[PDB]
């Protein structure tokens, strides 16, 4: 009543096959492979939903689908927000980023992809899920990326706790830290690596 | 039992008052609505351009929502508002309107002035208050179209064979828009009003 829709994993995954509403309304989001064009111009609207039952059905569409889709880019997006760095809600913002090298493709990316939309629709950061805008998958020859995005990278206390469920959430040792970026940094190139504003 | 509000009361929840203490000063409401927007931008596609802007569950965070739409108004030509319940999208494919069909009032160009804010307003208290009783049940959401020809608001409703349902809901409706008996409001099946025949869709029901 005023409270917000919080889900957890064995709940969302309990609805996995009367539907649950989202606190909020996501979009799905895809960039196709067409290095003529640029990403902007390469950008598709998959999908909206803002039920449990809803994401179920798009999630099992994609994973049986994806082998066939001309493109490795996916992006999960609060309702609103486009997933380029330049839109209102990301230009001040930045990102926790999740780095895996080859052997953690296999193993790896589909278990951290869900876990991490998981965390999104289903509100986990408690207030700070306000900050979160989306998050992203790059799926790449040298190493896959997923990450989750955020609107205000000064806000260190939203940004810090985010960082420590969504690590948690994700089963990752203490030993592996993660780092969160600023959009303003990534976008400039300045040899192999980008700052990290925080880690955890 | 089922919370029923009526128009006064909705009225004097309006426009602040009081602390909202032990977070339990608000007064709840039945269901969760949400509130949809589609937006005339020609740059991008319809299904990027239908927006969820916000969802409430009290009388309070509807007017502090209310307030925040009507102060920002652009009002443009091309876009609609929708108030539907939780789950429900705007949309007549959705498995909660695919049988359905709405209560319909088409207003000329210069009622945009004189009547388009009260009507919109009567509508969503009609919605949010659960004003037909049980019937309240059939209601799935209220949708505005704002256009240059003239405007439309219109009451949709979950199964367009439930015949008590949908006439007790056209007539309190009429009789909260304060029309005259004269000004006859039609109920148009959603799978009549897709199908294009020409001059007009039959109604299945007025009031
Ligand atoms: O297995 C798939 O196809 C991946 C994917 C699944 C579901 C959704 Cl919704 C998007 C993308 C796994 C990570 C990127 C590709
Ligand atoms: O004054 C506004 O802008 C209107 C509106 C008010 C409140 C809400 Cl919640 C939505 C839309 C009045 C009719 C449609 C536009």
């Amino acid at each position: 009543h005023g409270a917000r829709i919080i889900y957890d994993r064995a709940f969302l995954m309990a609805c996995r096959g009367g539907k649950h509403p989202l606190q909020n309304r996501w979009a799905l989001w895809f960039f196709k492979n067409d290095k003529s064009k640029t990403w902007q111009a390469n950008l598709r609207l998959i999908s909206k939903f803002d039920t449990v039952e809803d994401f179920w059905a798009l999630y099992n569409h994609i994973q049986l689908s994806s082998n066939l889709m001309p493109g490795c880019d996916y992006s999960l997006f609060k309702d609103g927000i486009e997933p380029m760095w330049e839109d209102e809600k990301n230009k001040r913002g930045g990102r926790w980023l999740i780095t895996l090298n080859k052997q953690q493709r296999r193993s790896d990316l589909n278990r951290f992809w869900l876990e991490t939309l998981l965390c999104l629709i289903g509100e986990s950061f408690d207030d700070y899920s306000d900050d979160v805008c989306g998050a992203v998958v790059n799926v790449r020859a040298k190493g896959d990326k997923i990450a989750i995005w955020t609107t205000e990278c000064e806000n260190r206390e939203a940004v810090t706790h985010i960082g420590r469920v969504y690590k948690e959430r994700l089963g990752l040792p203490p030993k592996i830290v993660i780092g969160y970026q600023s959009h303003a940094d990534t976008a400039t190139k300045s040899g192999s690596t980008t700052k990290n504003r925080f880690v955890v």
